[PDB]
């Protein structure tokens, strides 16, 4: 029914779409090793499917054959025997080649199909090789996390002081060794309903600075909360917007919403003032939006969501059949920060291309005209995730890229809202993803205090206590609604520990 | 058998000797809860001994009882039993006490007893209480890590890019994708058979820099090892030199440290050149005694270090019966940098203190003499802590003092050598030790260079595959030999995570 023989380099588009055990494939490089070694790489086929195949080397002076990769392709049915099969034979036909000793280290082949991981797994793709290539030399490839995030880090430090003397001024926490439950703060400090999840996401602040220590039932505050607070809040933080000001020009913008949200916190979170009053001050949005665009660490997750979604559009034209236009949409586009570098890139392809600048809020989408009503090529329309597309005069399965820059975590269900994604992609269309991916303070003193921030009903798939998802919740929610290929960006020094890391741009393709 | 009634202030004596599970003891802070309310405070009392005893607290509009603190005298022999019954008579007591409803959070107090954990309670002393307040008021408690550790963190990582191109010019490591076995790197790279252990540690740094995949059976080059390391060694390293020593100039040792052993590293590892030729270029231990005084972190944990013991044996000279000296040793004193800063803070109790410079080589102690001769209460000796005290001819029991400064790690059997450093104190008698309580690169590359490195036989006691213990490890082995009171200690912004704390002071009571 099946059939191995020697791989080919005929064969190197179908291996390019396999999963591969040892690190991504390269087409050049297994040019290379099939002209090399034109009779040490064995492939299984059945009905001309490619199911899997092996690559071998020779080392130590010729005696042992090690394996340099295995390829599998798990769409196929009954894969697992199959690979099994082509790993046996592979032991049979290598240790009787001429010179060969013995077979370096099969075990761990054999465990990782029967027992198989998806995430384990490299897959690969143009856009994945790409991007690797673009992160690994980038200009902020030499540096590393504290030079990179310490305007974050500083900010949040202050923040944090001012947040414990803010509590302090609401009658809790001047003295070590308080107890509380986190109902009777809620009532003792009178935060208005809307809030009390946010008061959980506060509280936990202090307790990852040591200020407070949180339990299954109870607050309690420790020594540092004695001297940690700021003193004089006037003069204090006039004195550090001086210093931050001159010191991090580029996070301008997050230091003045900061200042903005803690100078009213008290009354904001009984519920006396309202937010857009405080900091969406006059509709001043320009504020905010350049929350994220102006420093180096946001300008290269845009660049990196930008080139990845230009890329896709180019490989997308590489095809033949032609007819309808390549259509992309943006969920929650906002005020169109990301947006407005990315339609720069698209412009050349203005012809093939069909953008949809989208908002939740007729707001946002008549903000993004005004913006961009000089590029023909871009659509406008309210669309919420969550509602249902066919209410919304959306045709399902018709667009090939969607992107949602730090939007689909203000949802209700993660999976629900990743499965809407899905309807809207037609097979093999593209998810592009900007998400913050740890419980960041800097998020919680005013992105905490939008309702959006709070619908989530799944903490189970969330970080701490927030809405927030990690890197490693992103890719088992999105290999849970039916996204495969998915490729989980951060800054160059952190690749190999993205389960830390604050931000991330995310790829995946709908199978 | 047993009497419970209330606590007075002329019970404070005995409650400080206690343990307890909310926050350290504090005289005066119990005085004003017992003058403040006489009757709401109750202790367990059995043949004159205390016991147990329950601060309470009315909150909440004054109809809900807590408990306010839970005291406990872990050496009583039944002492659990008999806090149970504190704990329900508490309860009884309470629930009938003029205006309460209901007594919060018992059920907490109970765990806590039956499943005994002594390292969540606090325990407390004098010495404990002085030592947190001088560093919740420290200069640097407004600093965090990425300020105060800027000088290592950046000396680490350029020395990892050096390191990376070290592999590469010993043929290993230039390519993507090299799968080797440990066992086959040490025969490829003809490693000496004394570095072969320094080779997995050395491994290890790359691996958690991203640079190489270790896995249970091989070693897998990555993607980020084609473009990490160093591209021209001699001209990125004067480069570097020039941007450290300007930059963080009280780091210069280090910085000197580290360049004169990557330089020479290959023929340093095979066993083609000696490392006291090459780093301890004739007789410079000037140079090598500046890795350890001179910048801000090292100075903090030596006055932590210094004023901990001074303080110690000023509690003790309160003592009446007087009689024989005070008997201070150090073990290790080495090139006596902590030492000199100790004596001149002891030296105004010169003629009640004995003081014991040592070391187990009698370079050390020479040298020391050289430093301190003008000292007539230093006594010298060579002493090594892993051998028998008689054959070294110091009498057991005999110290109230033992100070060893980064050198417990470097013996065969952890368990063994605080066993020995036990014997030497009196009952009573303090532990005072400075250690690396992370795996650190900083230190591999000389520190591993030694032989003293290596030693250790009892890996399940220490970090990765290195010598040294975290503060968990160093807190279970110390109990496991006999010491309690232990007071792990960090910088001031990690007190609240000193499990992640590159370095730690660490004092010990014998009991
Ligand atoms: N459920 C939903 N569906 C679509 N858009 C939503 C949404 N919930 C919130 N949004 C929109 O997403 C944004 C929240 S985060 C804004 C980020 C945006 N990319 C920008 O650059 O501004 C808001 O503008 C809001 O109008
Ligand atoms: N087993 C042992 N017993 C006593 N001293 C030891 C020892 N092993 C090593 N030493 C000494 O401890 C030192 C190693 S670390 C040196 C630290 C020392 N406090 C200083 O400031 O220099 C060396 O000087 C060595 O001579």
């Amino acid at each position: 029914k099946y059939q191995i023989r020697y791989a080919t380099v005929n064969d190197i588009p179908n291996l390019l779409k396999c999963a591969t055990f040892n690190q991504p494939v390269n087409e050049p490089f297994f040019q290379v090793l099939l002209k090399q070694t034109p009779t040490a790489h064995l492939l299984l086929e059945y009905q001309g499917e490619l199911v899997a195949a092996i690559f071998t080397e020779t080392k130590n002076s010729n005696e042992v054959l090690g394996i340099r990769e295995f390829l599998v392709r798990t769409s196929v049915e009954n894969w697992q025997v199959l690979a099994k099969d082509l790993l046996e034979f592979v032991e049979q036909w290598g240790v009787v080649k001429p010179g060969i000793k013995e077979i370096e280290g099969l075990l761990k082949y054999h465990e990782a199909i029967s027992n198989f991981q998806k995430s384990k797994w490299y897959q690969s793709s143009v856009l994945n090789k790409k991007l690797i290539e673009k992160i690994t030399l980038h200009e902020l490839a030499t540096l590393e996390l504290c030079n990179l995030m310490a305007p974050e880090y500083e900010l949040e430090a202050f923040a944090a002081r001012w947040l414990l003397r803010v509590f302090q001024d609401m009658g809790v926490f001047l003295r070590e060794g308080e107890s509380y439950q986190e109902s009777e703060l809620v009532s003792q400090l009178n935060i208005s309903p809307r809030y009390q999840r946010l008061l959980g996401a506060l509280l936990q602040i202090l307790h990852k600075r040591g200020i407070l220590k949180i339990e299954k039932d109870r607050v309690f505050t420790l020594a540092r909360c004695k001297t940690f607070a700021l003193e004089n809040i006037s003069s204090e933080v006039s004195a550090f917007y001086d210093y931050f000001s001159e010191k991090y020009p580029a996070h301008l913008s997050w230091l003045t919403v900061v200042k903005r949200c803690l100078e009213k916190y008290p009354l904001i979170l009984r519920g006396e003032v309202d937010v857009n009053e405080v900091v969406f001050t006059d509709g001043d949005m320009e504020l905010f939006a350049g929350l994220f665009l102006g420093h180096r660490v946001a300008d290269y997750f845009n660049e990196l969501l930008a080139d990845g979604v230009c890329w896709e559009v180019e490989q997308r034209l590489l095809e033949e059949k032609r007819a309808q236009p390549i259509r992309i949409l943006e969920i929650g586009a906002g005020t169109g920060g990301v947006t407005g570098i990315l339609l720069e890139k698209l412009a050349s392809h203005a012809e093939q291309i069909e953008f949809w600048f989208t908002d939740i809020s007729s707001v946002f989408t008549r903000y993004g005209e005004s913006k961009f009503k000089q590029f023909p090529w871009v659509k406008y329309q309210t669309f919420d995730i969550e509602k249902s597309l066919d209410a919304q005069g959306i045709k399902s399965e018709s667009f090939d890229v969607v992107i949602a820059n730090n939007v689909l975590h203000n949802t209700k269900l993660i999976h629900q809202t990743l499965n809407n994604s899905n309807s809207l992609l037609n097979t093999g269309g593209l998810l592009a993803l900007l998400e913050f991916t740890q419980p960041i303070d800097i998020l919680l003193y005013f992105g905490g205090l939008l309702q959006g921030f709070w619908l989530f009903e799944d903490p189970e798939y969330r970080l701490e206590v927030g809405c927030l998802l990690s890197i490693p919740l992103w890719q088992k929610v999105l290999s849970d609604c039916g996204f495969d290929e998915i490729i989980p960006l951060g800054l160059p020094c952190e690749m190999h520990a993205l389960s830390k890391a604050r931000e991330s741009v995310i790829f995946a393709r709908k199978h």
